[PDB]
Formats: structure tokens, sequence, C-alpha cells
């Protein structure tokens, strides 16, 4: 199952947590590249938690209970933990090519319909199982292999699912990503992570941030997205002639139906990884 390392493990897993091996960082503390030696011999992901930080042991311990249950291709490998005093570490397969935003914020369209594709196998997974939701379904959390395949990760706000309709939790989350319904009432579904998915699709499709201080990416193109006319207005001009009309529309009619407002009114995952398949092809 998960390992268990000492400090002193990843101290030399990681060259004594060296800036050169430094390969990201969230609210729960700074990631840096390691390297276990002969469990196989691997690069591997340690999460570090920041003791001054917003977060702590209940984020580290639900990834553990998560990730430690949790196998899906589209999902990344947690291969262990730390549990030492104060300090809580994750540890991970290293994904090559590291978090979406930073190739997003170029990307060729087949490239971007694999990763949405693949976060979606990843999503639907979670919702069909002892449901899972994801709650922060975000860009920076889609993680990449050097084909550009793409894995959930980081699964610190991840909740069990509802005879129950919805779950009651604190708001959590990344403006811009969270669902509205979910932000205006703390009622927690499914169909949050689906709104999320939609944004992500969103920044796929057009090259901009779900926020940039217009502002709002959905709001902003939300009317735009069920005329396949006024696709130019939508699309990222760096795709040009890469998409057909029919592809980029069907795209984007996902994209208008997953932010859709009434959670109601938002597609199951399945039912996305079935639109979105066809248009590899
Ligand atoms: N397995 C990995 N392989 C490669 N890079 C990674 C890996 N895990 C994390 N990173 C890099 O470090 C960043 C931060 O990781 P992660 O999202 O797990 O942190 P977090 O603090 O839990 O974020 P949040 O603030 O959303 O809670 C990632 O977005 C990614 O760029
Ligand atoms: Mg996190």
């Amino acid at each position: 199952n998960l390992h268990v390392f000492t400090i002193a493990e990843l101290r030399a897993v990681t060259r004594d947590f060296s800036m050169t091996n430094f390969i990201g960082e969230g609210g729960f503390g700074p990631v840096y590249k390691g390297y276990v030696h002969d469990l196989a011999a691997q690069t591997v992901a340690v999460k570090l938690l920041d003791l001054e930080g917003g977060q702590g042991h209940t984020e580290w311990q639900t990834e553990v209970f998560f990730l430690g249950q949790l196998r899906h291709p589209h999902l990344v490998k947690l291969i262990g933990y730390c549990y030492e005093d104060e300090h809580r570490l994750l540890v991970y397969e290293f994904m090559t090519r590291g978090s979406l935003e930073k190739h997003l914020f170029s990307l060729p369209w087949s490239t971007r319909l694999k990763i949405a594709i693949g976060a979606a196998k990843g999503l639907a997974f979670l919702h069909e199982a002892k449901p899972v939701i994801y709650r922060d379904f975000k860009t920076s959390n889609i993680l990449l292999d050097s084909d550009y395949k793409a894995k959930l990760s980081d699964f610190g706000l991840a909740k069990d699912g509802p005879d129950e309709t919805h779950v009651s939790t604190r708001v959590m989350g990344t403006q811009g990503y969270a669902a509205p319904e979910y932000i205006m009432t703390g009622h927690l579904t499914a169909k949050s992570d689906v709104y999320g998915y939609g944004v992500v699709l969103l920044e796929l499709l057009s090259g901009r941030k779900a926020v940039d201080k217009e502002q709002s990416l959905v709001e902003w193109a939300r009317p735009y997205l069920t005329d396949a006319r006024r696709l130019d207005r939508v699309m990222d001009p760096s795709l040009a002639g890469q998409y057909s009309t029919r592809a980029a529309h069907k795209a984007a009619a996902v994209a208008h139906q997953c932010v859709a407002l009434n959670p109601k009114s938002r597609p199951h995952m399945s039912a996305v990884v079935d639109a979105l398949e066809p248009l590899l092809a």
C-alpha cells in the first residue's frame, strides 16, 4: 500500500529540499523533485506542509485517505507519506510536465482535447465510485506526463458524497472555479465539481484565465458558446485552423452546459466523456 517515510529519508530523497529541486507550491506548501533508490526506483514529488500557512493536518489526512484507496489511470499516484512530530509530507509519482496552468498561462488543439478528456475520465471515476466529490477542481490541479496525459492531483479538499441530496461543509476552494450555488449556500454536490470542470474546459478553449482583474471568463464568454457562428470571439487565436467548426462548437456547448448556474442542468461527467472523446478522432 502506502510507504511510510521519515524526515531523514525525504531529506536524502530531495537533496535536503534544495531550491534546484523546487517544482511548485500551493496553500499546503512547496513541492520538491526527489529520487528514490533501490518500491521501484523513480522520480517522485515531495509536498511539505507549511506550518504557518492556512492548511494543515486535515488536508494531509484527506489526501492519504482518498489517494491511498483511489486507483485509476487519470488520478495521480500517492507513493507514501511522512508524519513525524509537527511535520507532514506527501510523496507522489513525479508528473514530468507539471501542472496545466503553467502550460496554458502553444498547446495544440488535439493536446487540449486529450487533456480535457483525461481530466473528465478522472472526475467521472470519482463521481461513479462510495462516490467522492473532488471540490477543488481547477487548472493547476491537472498534472501532465510526457505524453500530456492528464491526471487529477491534490485531494486536500476531497469529500465523501451524500438518501441525502447534498453535503454541508465550509466554503472552500478557489475563486472562479468553485461552483456558485456552493459558494452561496455551503451545500456541496458532485454537480459542483462539474462547474469547475466547465471552467477549465473554457480555459483550454480560449487560452484565458477563469479570473483576470470581462474579468470573469464564464460571465463574459457565457452567451457566446451556444452559436457556432460566434466561435471566433471565444476560441484562443493561437488555435486557428487546427479545429473544425463542429469540434470546437461541441466542446464549447459542453462547456456551456457544465457552467450552468442551475446545478440540475449540468451533465454527468460520464456524458461529458462521451461528448468529447469523438472530437479527438
Ligand atoms: N506529482 C507532481 N509532479 C510534478 N509536479 C507537482 C506534483 N505535485 C505537485 N506539483 C507541483 O506543485 C504544485 C503544488 O502542488 P499541490 O497542488 O499538490 O499543492 P497544494 O498546496 O495542495 O495546492 P492548493 O493550494 O490547491 O491546496 C502543483 O500545482 C504542481 O505544479
Ligand atoms: Mg491542496
